[PDB]
């Protein structure tokens, strides 16, 4: 996502949390505003082009080597690659932040987890299709883009209605109401299924193999020839948004069970 969708997965999460989770991640942070996860949200993006931070570039993604629409799916081992990608990474620093909380590396690691579980619900960044679609040049509300900048960014900016870390927070407000009460809040019990704080490598790919379904289902079922031709901004929008709102929705939600994990630090 971009920075919108990330604040957003953020603020969510801070919903769920337990109060514990709330300071123990307050204190790595050294934030205690009512933003503290919001405020790291977006770091990871920065970070990856910095000359220190250079090598974290490729644990936005985890490139899916599908073939959709026709067939999705995602693995860790053909998929990860020598570099490291999202699963890799999301064990990592839950790891990190498992053994060694208060430690010098306890900080990113939590911004880390904060930004790429949201990145791993981003069904783009769970594909290798021409660099997660960034190479597929799109029309969207007659400007020219491209098919991962629309679901990073464009389209999740104009569902929100903006992109100011408040409107951030009033979307995010929006799909929590959705969660405990509205269109996810059945669907969501089961959100969690196959969690395992143990096992952050399955989590997390039960994960983007969600994500993933929907680059086949919605991100280009209409084929690459529509997708080349028509501005996506109409129709291609309004089909859209369902999913990348639950998906935003999942991502937070899962992002809140995962911190209440990790702060519940089990031996
Ligand atoms: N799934 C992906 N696999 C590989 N590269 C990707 C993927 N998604 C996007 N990219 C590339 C496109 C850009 O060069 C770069 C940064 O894209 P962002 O910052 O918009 S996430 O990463
Ligand atoms: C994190 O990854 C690094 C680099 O691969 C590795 O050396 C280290 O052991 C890992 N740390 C944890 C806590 O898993
Ligand atoms: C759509 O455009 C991409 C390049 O962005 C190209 O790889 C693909 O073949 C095109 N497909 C069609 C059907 O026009
Ligand atoms: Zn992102
Ligand atoms: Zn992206
Ligand atoms: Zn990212």
């Amino acid at each position: 996502w971009g920075n919108l969708g990330h604040e957003t997965v953020a603020y969510i999460a801070q919903s769920f949390v337990a109060s514990s989770t709330e300071s123990f991640c307050q204190n790595i942070l050294g934030d205690d505003s009512t933003s503290y996860l919001a405020n790291v949200a977006t770091w990871a993006d920065t970070y990856k082009y910095t000359d220190a931070g250079e090598f974290s570039k490729p644990y936005h993604f985890i490139d899916a080597q599908d073939n959709p629409p026709q067939s999705c799916g995602v693995d860790y081992d053909r998929d990860c690659g020598s570099a490291g990608c999202s699963i890799s990474a999301i064990q990592n620093y839950t790891n990190i932040l498992l053994e060694s909380p208060n430690g010098s590396e306890a900080l990113n690691a939590l911004k880390f987890v904060v930004h790429i579980i949201g990145d791993i619900h981003q069904p783009l960044h769970d594909e290798n299709l021409e660099a997660g679609g960034n190479g597929i040049d799109v029309t969207y509300d007659g400007e020219t883009t491209n098919l991962h900048h629309i679901w990073d960014t464009n389209m999740p900016e104009e569902a929100a209605g903006g992109y100011s870390l408040s409107v951030a927070k009033t979307y995010a407000d929006l799909l929590t109401e959705r969660i405990k009460t509205g269109t996810y809040s059945s669907k969501k019990d089961s959100w969690t299924d196959g969690i395992d704080i143990k096992d952050p490598v399955s989590t997390s790919m039960i994960w983007a193999a969600d994500a993933n379904t929907y680059v086949c289902s919605t991100v280009l079922d209409d084929g690459l020839a529509y997708i080349n031709s028509t501005d996506l901004s109409g129709e291609y929008y309004d089909k859209s948004q369902p999913v990348f709102e639950e998906l935003i929705a999942k991502a937070g939600y899962r992002l809140a069970a995962w911190l209440d994990l990790i702060a519940s630090q089990p031996s």
